[PDB]
């Protein structure tokens, strides 16, 4: 139907196909590069362009997809089967990365879409691994907590029996359905069958409670990362001037589409850096105010009530699902893929578009803005990898067996208090005077508060500001202009592509 | 199209593979519950928590338990790279390893080879050999490839699989199918030997159909066919059923119409042949040849192998409407090509009394009924039939085990045994009749010792499992009152055993 206009035409494209139509504008603009980067002296032209095309062309589909059924005796005494994949994307780098869900939307295409989208967001932010994906299908608000338990416990044996989980092959995480209960219940199980061996047993999986090897500054990671997108962007003159901003996030009004764990935490982040967040569209409501909602007191309000709905500090939006077409600086997609088509991208008057979801923009709808010439899309695969980058953290932490910090922080706080003491000594004597030096409040506040997620927070920020100035240092090298999307794969399949070449690929 | 697809399966013109077994095991499955129920010891459960324990059994051994799909790039001999896809299907866990074959065809589909891997499960299930069903396919047409690059496809799969636990002899032992034969199963035991397996005591016995320098068996290649005779052989001696398809015991004499000319048809008609039929027809995908005089299998396969064809063989005419040789009247008739050869449309002109299900599927649920209520038919079915490989891959896989062929450690010293009793009779015999009188060894015991070897153990192993598994099917078809239903009663002793498995090792809870 439609699916035979090109990609660029595609009013609903397949997840997966139109990840491959970026991965195929990245590969293309880096492919000459790395053909004139191979040297051998008994390589042709032809050797060297059919190799470089060769692993480009292995990188774009899954490696592998585990498929398995198994019987379970609901809380009823009947028995029910259920089925679940796990897809390996990429294993250039292992263990492979990503989350699983418990979802009736969860399909092997889906699975397929995701994990490859895993491959290209762990190479965005420096994280050696591959990309994953996992769903059970299931609709887990039907399912008591025994039930949901015994479902997991027994994905977790199946997929590890097959190499499909555990630290140095597979690691999960939680997505739509599971939470971190479920991780903790799939780490446990690891441990005490199949793993009971390995050291680092609660390595095999991320997202665990902190009793069970959690890390601190996981739940707000990929809201915090989001924000740190946004900052590397809006302070660039040369993309803030083509688009119509001004420099900086205080200020800008911001409408966000979602308001589940990353929208509530990129509105609490964008809030607390001085933007506007005028407008919050759900799935069957929008609140709207041009003096922007509070998010504290939206979630206390939805907490409350439920809703985001009759907010006390906000009008209901109605024709709610148009609160994306509204005006505003920044729009931030953080619901499902797809939501803006082929049908709907030039009534987004958004100047910025930063892709808080997996796969917001078809390549239909990137296009029409692009060519618009005054947006500005950060790609999902750069601006929401701040969650995949803590989950690293977290992987460490358990190969680690201690905390960060534990050892330090006492040891840095003194040497801290020695350093400025010296310099209260010596500042006496060169005035002759008392002269107190001391933290000031806000390094008193970070010396009195210092906690693993300090650490998290600057590892992350590190990396999400790095990768942020890579890709656009690609995006100018190329003269890309504003389709940063681009910059990114080309970044990303490079990477992976090097780490083939080194490896020396072909033995199949 | 596709409107057959909701009709009874009975009513299909071409059901899926897969819905077509599971409508045969349902069948089983429903003669057989309320024994399994009784099986069920427990005086913790009532007879109503037994009965629903039992269809949560059955419930799971139906669908496929795994199925491991992966993609690889080749470098192909001129260096350019492709990307190859296969997929290992594992059936049953129940007792592993599972057991299967590799197909290198463009046909392999992943439900196809859930539907293959399903029938091993029963056919393992059938012929006691304690593995669960699986089944593997690479998708490619294999002879557009040279030998270096089916090599290094062949090396390839056997790393993936082995990396996933889809390859290993404790886990998942394939088997050659079509599109592969020993040399890839000798490529693939080695790579494992090599590289995933290579602490691995037991590493040849992660495959079988191996050339025998690598641990392959005495008895393999003919032994689909030799269990397809010795299948025959328990149903032809047994009057209730001969009788009952207008039949004189026996297979000599029996005309026989064979459809394909691969190896199981082939090793079937050399069989069938040999202890005295008469085969009067073979059907291939192009040709028929027919003789009602009877065509000598070695005459036909030279011919063949000569010319490229059973084209004008000078010993048969060629029989044409040459798809329609199957129609024509014959004693037994031995379908050995493509599933879903006798359907719906077509049953009714069948004329063979019995049909020897040689090939996997070839009878269509929707033609199974057609051919029940006609009362004069008897087909002998292929999760039975056509399991001598299977039983005779156990057999190559215990060999591995073992470290050493069978009868190394006793021909000699049973030889001697042998003779030194002989030579006591001779001795016992010359003083109480006062002359001499030589016992020795008949011709046919004389000429089994010269050429005692580890083929007549695996063909007396292969013999004495079909004649079991054989009888064990015939006593369920009385007891039930299925009359010639034999699939029914084959069904239900496999699931029985399947069954058996899950409830000692327990499922109560879970």
């Amino acid at each position: 139907i439609d699916d035979l206009k090109p990609m660029e035409e595609q009013s609903n494209p397949s997840f997966f196909k139109m990840v491959d139509y970026y991965f195929d504008k990245g590969a293309t603009v880096i492919e000459p590069k790395l053909v004139e980067e191979m040297k051998s002296n008994s390589m042709s032209v032809m050797d060297k362009k059919n190799l470089v095309s060769g692993i480009l062309k292995a990188i774009k589909p899954v490696n592998k997809v585990l498929y398995i059924t198994f019987p379970i005796r609901r809380d009823n005494g009947e028995f029910e089967v259920v089925e679940a994949w796990r897809a390996q994307h990429s294993e250039h780098r292992t263990p492979t990365k990503g989350g699983i869900r418990y979802s009736l939307d969860v399909c092997e295409d889906e699975v397929k879409a995701l994990s490859a989208l895993m491959t290209y967001k762990c190479a965005a932010v420096d994280v050696p691994f591959g990309g994953a994906k996992g769903g059970v299908k299931i609709d887990p608000k039907m399912y008591t907590d025994y039930e949901i338990e015994k479902i997991t416990r027994r994905i977790a044996i199946e997929f590890a029996k097959k190499g499909f989980l555990g630290p140095g092959v597979d690691v999960p995480a939680p997505d739509m359905g599971t939470g971190e209960r479920e991780m903790g219940w799939i780490a446990d199980t690891y441990a005490q069958t199949i793993g009971h061996l390995d050291r680092d047993a609660s390595a095999c999986i991320t997202g665990k409670p902190i009793v069970a090897g959690g890390i601190h500054g996981r739940v707000s990671a990929t809201g915090r990362g989001v924000w740190k997108g946004l900052e590397v962007f809006a302070k660039e003159p040369e993309y803030m001037e083509k688009i119509g901003l001004t420099p900086g996030l205080p200020g800008k009004t911001v409408i966000i589409q979602g308001f589940g764990n990353v929208g509530l935490h990129t509105m609490r982040y964008l809030h607390r850096a001085g933007s506007k967040v005028v407008g919050i569209q759900e799935w069957d409501c929008a609140i709207h105010n041009p003096a922007g909602i509070h998010p504290k007191e939206l979630e206390d309000w939805r907490d409350q009530t439920g809703s985001i709905k009759n907010f006390p500090g906000a009008k209901n939006f109605e024709p709610f699902g148009d609160l994306i077409y509204e005006a505003c600086d920044i729009l931030v997609p953080a619901a499902c893929e797809k939501a803006i088509h082929k049908e709907n991208a030039g009534r987004i008057q958004a100047k910025i578009i930063a892709e808080a979801a997996n796969g917001p923009t078809t390549p239909a709808a990137d296009k029409i803005l692009l060519e618009r010439g005054n947006c500005l899309i950060i790609p999902d695969m750069y601006v929401n990898s701040g969650g995949v980058t803590v989950s690293y953290f977290e992987w460490l932490k358990n190969l680690n067996h201690v905390s960060y910090g534990r050892l330090s922080f006492k040891y840095e706080e003194d040497a801290n208090l020695m350093l400025l003491q010296s310099v209260q000594d010596s500042l006496e004597k060169a005035i002759g005077k008392e002269a107190p030096v001391r933290p000031n409040a806000q390094f008193a506040a970070k010396i009195a508060g210092a906690s693993e997620k300090d650490i998290v927070h600057s590892g992350l920020e590190y990396t999400m500001a790095r990768s942020g100035e890579a890709i656009i240092r690609t995006a100018r090298k190329y003269n890309l202009g504003l389709d940063m999307r681009t910059a990114a794969y080309a970044n990303s399949i490079e990477k992976v592509y090097n780490t083939y070449r080194t490896a020396g690929f072909t033995f199949t």
